[PDB]
């Protein structure tokens, strides 16, 4: 008799499901070797009045990707940049946060941003961190171009490219893929032997705590002052310069207006072993009795 098709089931609406053909893409925000990040408004009713959307994908490694956008998916923080979905290849969609990074925005708001402003913002990183710790990641990326600005008054760690989980039982993670390594940023164990602990995100942090208390100027950078530190005209000799550096003992100066109080906390961040450094609660408790 009549063609026979398939009774439809009842489809319901998956919130965390962003449909291709209503995500429209503004402008760039940042990128990377292998993936991107685009500025897009979701715009289902084409009028636009949707929701504006960070949307990352990959550059023409899906697998890092998919493993990425599961990591995040299941963070729950306030200092944790929030998950909102997926496009599917696939693309990762996440809240956008119009003040940008630290980068962007400490440059821009010296006035409003005092030393108590960028202690508590220290603290928010820390608080980040240290859940992300207690998941079992490192996180191996921990810069201030990294670091989202909510509001004047909340940062949350903005992107997970490079976070890997540690093995339960064990206390590293062991890097093979390392050619574009911000090496101003890393700790001598990550260098040296390419293993990667929670104390190695600690020396990271204390690296991202310079950048704030330098207002992320390009000038004061970690590696504008490393490669003062150590000559601009090495190479590919550059990290076995920046080792040795960091092996007889020198370390990154004091800001200018930082109290030595700050910058005590911010060197023990960097014991040159992994097992001396501060944890993310101690500099917590440190912070905090400098706000108090
Ligand atoms: C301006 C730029 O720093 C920026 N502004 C953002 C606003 N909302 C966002 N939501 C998620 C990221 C993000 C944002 N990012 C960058 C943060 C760092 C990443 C780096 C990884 C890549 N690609 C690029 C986008």
């Amino acid at each position: 008799g009549d063609i026979v098709s398939e009774k439809k089931p009842a489809t319901e609406v998956d919130p965390t499901h962003f449909e291709k053909r209503f995500l429209k893409r503004i402008r760039d925000l940042g990128e990377g070797h292998f993936g991107k990040v685009e500025l897009c408004r979701y715009d289902p009713e084409g009028d636009n009045t949707g929701e504006q959307v960070a949307v990352k994908s990959l550059k023409p490694h899906i697998a890092d990707l998919k493993k990425e956008i599961e990591i995040l998916r299941n963070l729950y923080h306030e200092n944790i940049v929030k998950y909102k979905g997926i496009c599917t290849g696939i693309k990762l969609i996440m809240e956008f946060l119009p003040s940008g990074s630290l980068k962007e925005y400490l440059p821009k708001n010296k006035n409003k941003i005092n030393l108590k402003q960028q202690l508590k913002y220290a603290v928010q990183i820390c608080k980040g961190m240290d859940y992300l710790g207690s998941r079992q990641y490192v996180h191996r990326d921990l810069a201030a171009r990294n670091v989202l600005v909510e509001s004047e008054h909340q940062v949350k760690i903005g992107d997970f490219g490079l976070t890997k989980a540690i093995e339960t039982d064990k206390e590293y993670y062991t890097v093979k893929d390392d050619r574009d390594s911000p090496v101003f940023w890393y700790a001598p164990e990550c260098l040296m032997q390419s293993k990667f602990y929670i104390a190695s995100d600690v020396w990271s942090f204390g690296v991202t705590l310079h950048e704030l208390l330098t207002y992320c100027d390009s000038d004061s950078s970690p590696m504008a002052l490393f490669l003062k530190m150590i000559g601009p005209t090495h190479g590919q000799m550059t990290v076995t310069r920046l080792v040795n550096t960091l092996k007889e003992g020198k370390r990154l100066p004091c800001p200018p207006n930082c109290p030595d109080e700050v910058y005590q906390l911010m060197r023990k961040c960097w014991e040159f072993q992994p097992s001396n450094r501060t944890s993310f609660q101690n500099l917590i408790e440190g912070f905090e009795a400098l706000l108090k």
